[PDB]
């Protein structure tokens, strides 16, 4: 139950990090190769939120694969109460221990979930699933200067090492062998609105329901660290999000 608490907790939340419906559109708004024939991937699904509105702005066939049994059940659930579960199904993987045919998907999609594989290496192993000229669309943590507070650059250094500034996130990229076709910067509402908001009000009603429970006290309190670092900070670093093409 140690980790099944914390997934129960991300199934009354909107989301598990930045982003929003307008965003997720807008990152699609940049792949032009899709059509009935399209194998899409979601990567780091999780409970398929992001999943849900590709699959009704796009045609062809979503995969989800998420670490976690908990989410991919929620994930196929709601894509059944969608009438989806025919083009868009949930299952349980590893993004590094992947077993898609070389070569065969249309696009790649994973919402701040690489960090888990880590950028560069996401870049190189996910580029052999995609077919020539296909579309990898990941959103990932970023540096918006070069000079940081020596808080919230220490923070990072303890969570994910990997964050970078855009600049170095499109040079890897490039360096992968995609061209980095879009990259923009989430918007602050994709943090507070959709995100830390949203959260707060589930932390009190999980909080009573586990009341003692450390795993759940510790939780929460990152949370509201976390939420606090960010209105500190939030000038020095945010999400963004890359549409990367496959090259060669
Ligand atoms: C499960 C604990 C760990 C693996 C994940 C925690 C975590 C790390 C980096 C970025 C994320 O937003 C995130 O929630």
């Amino acid at each position: 139950f140690d980790v099944n608490l914390i997934c129960d907790f991300f199934l009354n939340t909107e989301r598990q990090g930045p982003g929003s419906p307008e965003v997720t559109l807008k990152a699609l708004s940049f792949i032009d190769n899709l059509t009935n024939k399209s194998l899409i991937a979601d990567l780091g699904c999780g409970t398929g939120g992001q999943t849900m509105i590709l699959a009704q702005h796009v045609p062809g066939k979503i995969t989800g694969i998420d670490f976690f049994p908990g989410f991919i059940e929620r994930f196929n659930k709601n894509a059944e109460k969608l009438n989806l579960q025919n083009r868009v199904k949930g299952i349980v993987g590893s993004m590094d221990d992947l077993s898609f045919e070389k070569d065969s998907l249309d696009l790649i999609w994973s919402e701040g979930a690489i960090y888990n594989i880590g950028f560069e290496r996401g870049l190189k192993e996910w580029r052999n699933y995609l077919k020539p000229g296909g579309y990898l669309a990941v959103s990932e943590s970023v540096w918006f200067t070069d000079q940081r507070p020596a808080e919230i650059h220490d923070f990072w250094m303890s969570a994910y090492t990997e964050i970078d500034t855009v600049p170095n996130k499109v040079a890897q990229i490039q360096k992968a062998g995609y061209i980095p076709v879009a990259t923009f910067i989430l918007p602050e509402n994709c943090w507070i609105e959709h995100y830390f908001a949203p959260q707060a009000k589930a932390e009190e009603i999980f909080r009573r329901k586990h009341a003692g429970s450390r795993i759940v006290e510790e939780l929460i309190t990152s949370n509201h660290h976390e939420a606090e670092l960010y209105s500190k900070y939030k000038a020095y670093y945010g999400y963004a999000f890359f549409i990367c093409k496959k090259g060669f």
